[PDB]
RNA sequence: AGAUGGUAAGGGCCCACGGUGGAUGCCUCGGCACCCGAGCCGAUGAAGGACGUGGCUACCUGCGAUAAGCCAGGGGG
């Protein structure tokens, strides 16, 4: 992902609540599955995107867990 | 009557060139010694492991279902 869009992420999950993170998580955790299946299929040509959304549900869930750490 | 040479199945010595083999010289990612520095880790679960982890991944390294990585500060260009 572009360093400008991860910035975007980063600035964009910060601003939503505990409830919005995991709901989001577990769309883009979705849309993995979609990628995984594709991919096993052969029609994934464009594969950096697994390592991408792999690394933003790292990085929602890095923020989900700053949200609820205090 | 007499007498003396060309035989090489193969062998031997020498010479040339090779094959095998990996000495020797040069080399060094490594080791060794001394000196200096520095010296604890663990239930906030250690040391050390198992199994995992890559779009394609046998192994090693890294890492832990957030899995060759997540956030922030500093460095660098
Ligand atoms: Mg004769
Ligand atoms: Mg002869
Ligand atoms: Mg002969
Ligand atoms: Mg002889
Ligand atoms: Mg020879
Ligand atoms: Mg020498
Ligand atoms: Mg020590
Ligand atoms: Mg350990
Ligand atoms: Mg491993
Ligand atoms: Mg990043
Ligand atoms: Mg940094
Ligand atoms: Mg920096």
């Amino acid at each position: 992902m572009k360093l400008s869009e991860v910035r975007k992420q980063l600035e964009e999950a910060r601003k939503l609540s505990p409830v919005e993170l995991e709901k989001l998580v577990r769309e883009k955790k979705r849309e993995l599955m979609e990628l995984r299946f594709q991919a096993s299929i052969g029609q994934l040509s464009q594969n950096h995107k697994i390592r991408d959304l792999k690394r933003q549900i790292a990085r929602l869930l890095t923020v989900l867990n700053e949200k609820r750490r205090q």
